RNA sequence: GUGUUUAUAGCCUUGUUGUAAUACGUCCACUGGGGACUGAGGACUGCGGCUUCGUGCCAAGGAUGCUGACAUAAUGGU
């Protein structure tokens, strides 16, 4: 079952490399930020740290009830 | 109101105080963001750049990667 049974149009070597996301200078860790979409739209939450593209964000769960969540920048 | 010549304002002209600054024109193989449309091709060759050299890496002969939602729905057609 292993030998290719068809033309096997193997994709050409694509010269695309993964590089780190350049987030905005204003999305530093610790800055208060307003959520725009999702079930928690309109809430204000604190940016703990930046993931590769998203921001690991949370409002103090005793304050606005927004748990440890990810948010797209 | 008449005539004045810095008076208790100063104006213009002239050379002139250390030089300038700015605007406009032009150029940078200088640089930082925002938006939109496209992804044709399909092993490898090539031209280049990094790299002490690299079955090396790269934005260099055309898009890839990471995710999320749905079968009783989603999406489109008539």
């Amino acid at each position: 079952k292993y030998y290719p049974a068809y033309r096997e149009n193997v994709p050409k070597k694509a010269r695309k490399a993964v590089r780190p996301t350049k987030l905005r200078a204003s999305l530093a860790p610790g800055t208060v930020c307003i959520l725009l979409a999702g079930r928690f739209r309109g809430k204000r939450v604190v940016v703990l740290s930046q993931l590769e593209d998203t921001l690991v964000v949370t409002g103090p769960y005793k304050v606005n009830g927004v748990p440890i969540r990810r948010v797209n920048h």
